[PDB]
């Protein structure tokens, strides 16, 4: 069935499937995920086959597993670990963030008052996001879906962008682009248009965007060239950058390298 890649393929008996998170994808104790100290164990996830899949469900699973390997590692996307290809069911092993996504993580420190989520920590969580983006866009990746739910939270509070890879497999209106809704184009400028909506995410604690605005009014609010209110407590630079991800002609938002710049120099300012 699948070949051996020597550089990915990491021993079917050396991982130890554990609870489920979804369905399917399973946590898992791999041991060697260090080659320099190859008893270590540490926690990963593991997309797998249910019973019930089709050839259409495998090549969209090995596509997966092959857009990963091919756009790389870095510190603010979910890296993908090792595969166990032979002789038994296509496992493909990931990161796994232990506080979940960046949404619930925001929306469980929501203070009753001050909260432990200071303003450079929040600026922090979008910069690290736009660093995730910037290179996925150098690797010729566009996310199609950035939001909140698809950035995960690790133990030390960094940002990994989730699903980066996903085929055509199983809409989020109020995440698109205008370009992506009315004329179905996605490219890296309709990402900036999720990111300004995921900045929003940020700074209301996972907020629930255009709230109590039914789908069917949101696409002619935007061709009047209304847009979401600044956050209660959101200083106005950054209220700006969320507009300018939000400018109609997609030429005229801001590039992630823009992005990734101005979130530092408000950091710095700090
Ligand atoms: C690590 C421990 C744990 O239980 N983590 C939890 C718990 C929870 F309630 C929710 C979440 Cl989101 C997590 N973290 C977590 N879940 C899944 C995960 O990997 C899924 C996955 C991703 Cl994000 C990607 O994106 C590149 C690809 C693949 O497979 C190809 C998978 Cl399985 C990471 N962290």
């Amino acid at each position: 069935d699948l070949p051996l890649d020597p550089l990915w393929e990491f021993p079917r008996d050396r991982l130890v499937l554990g609870k489920p998170l979804g369905e399917q994808v399973v946590r898992a104790e791999a041991f060697g995920m260090d080659p320099a100290r190859p008893d270590q164990a540490s926690t990963v996830a593991v997309k797998m086959l249910k019973d019930n899949a089709s050839d259409k469900d495998l090549a969209d699973l090995v596509s997966e597993m092959e857009v990963m390997k091919l756009i790389g590692r870095h510190k603010n996307i979910i890296n993908l670990l090792g595969v166990c290809t032979q002789e038994g069911p296509l496992y493909v092993i990931v990161e796994c963030a232990a506080k979940g996504n960046l949404r619930e993580f925001l929306r469980a420190r929501r203070p009753p008052s001050e909260g432990p989520l200071s303003f450079p920590v929040l600026v922090s969580c979008a910069y690290q996001v736009a660093r995730g983006m910037q290179y996925l866009e150098s690797r010729k990746c566009i996310h199609r879906d950035l939001a909140a739910r698809n950035v995960l939270v690790t133990e030390d509070n960094v940002m990994k962008i989730a699903d980066f890879g996903l085929a055509r497999g199983v809409l989020p209106v109020k995440w698109m682009a205008p370009e992506a809704l009315f004329d179905r184009v996605y490219t890296h400028q309709s990402d900036v248009w999720s990111f300004g909506i995921l900045l929003w995410e940020i700074f209301t604690l996972g907020g629930s965007p255009y709230p109590g605005i039914p789908v069917e009014e949101l696409f002619s609010l935007l061709r009047e060239g209304h847009r979401m209110d600044r956050p209660p407590h959101c200083p106005p630079e950054l209220y700006g950058l969320m507009r300018e991800c939000w400018h109609a002609a997609p030429s005229q938002r801001p590039t992630f390298k823009q992005l990734v710049e101005a979130l530092d120099k408000v950091l710095l300012a700090v």
